[PDB]
């Protein structure tokens, strides 16, 4: 088990999956100024407290907490941007998916995922703003939405900001992301009818001063 040393992806972005930067980890290093962070334009919410966090890590585990498989009413492989490219053509965050509406319908999602293990998860999710009534129709059929989750210690309901923009990094659009620490046996509960960046892969994580001598 080796260290996780980041060469042009930030903390954000490799947590997200960023495919601009090319399963067991301990500590985890970022540079002074990677060139990969958000492709996509928007915010991650909280960033400064989760990356001290990170630092007082010294086990890291990626696991897959909600399959991508496991959307069967969604689209879940058809969200990509030119913000973020891989091999020159659109792509997307590999870590977090784009659902998308599938045949003209995108049905209210209820998911819910218990942490069995023994090490606290951190799980990362985000809301996809729109530009306008009609891009939210075409991406997601319902024209008001939402995000609502939920933990034992969470209590949060996103909503999209839907209104032109100026283009940075070419998207109109915006993604913002959250975050939250899921303790053993606790479950995390999502609600939605659109604009959601579900996760698909968590990270277990030991605090130093929390293994076994
Ligand atoms: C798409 O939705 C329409 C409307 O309910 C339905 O009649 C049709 O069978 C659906 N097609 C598929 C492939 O699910
Ligand atoms: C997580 O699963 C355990 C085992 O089934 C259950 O006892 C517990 O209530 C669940 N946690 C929540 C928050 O529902």
């Amino acid at each position: 088990v080796k260290p996780l040393i980041l060469r042009d992806c930030s903390v954000a972005g490799w947590l997200l999956g960023n495919p601009m930067c090319d399963p067991e980890w301990s500590y985890i290093v970022e540079k002074a100024n990677p060139a990969n962070d958000l492709c996509y334009p928007g915010n991650f919410n909280d960033y400064e407290e989760l990356k001290h966090l990170l630092s007082r890590i010294n086990h890291f585990e990626k696991i897959q907490i909600i399959p991508k498989s496991s959307w069967s009413d969604h689209e879940a492989s058809s969200g990509v941007s030119s913000a973020c490219p891989y091999q020159g053509t659109p792509s997307f965050f590999r870590n977090v998916v784009w659902l998308i509406k599938k045949n003209n319908t995108y049905p209210t999602i209820k998911r819910s995922y218990n942490n069995t293990n023994q090490e606290d998860l951190l799980i990362l999710w985000g809301i996809h703003h729109s530009n306008d009534a009609a891009e939210q129709t075409k991406l997601y059929q319902n024209p008001t939405t939402y995000i609502s989750v939920g933990t034992s210690t969470l209590n949060q309901r996103l909503v999209p900001k839907i209104a032109t923009r100026s283009k940075v990094n070419g998207q109109s659009g915006r993604m913002d992301f959250f975050w939250t620490i899921l303790k053993p046996n606790d479950a995390i509960n999502f609600e939605s009818n659109g604009n959601f960046i579900a996760p698909e892969y968590a990270y277990k994580i030991v605090k130093k001063g929390d293994s076994a001598i």
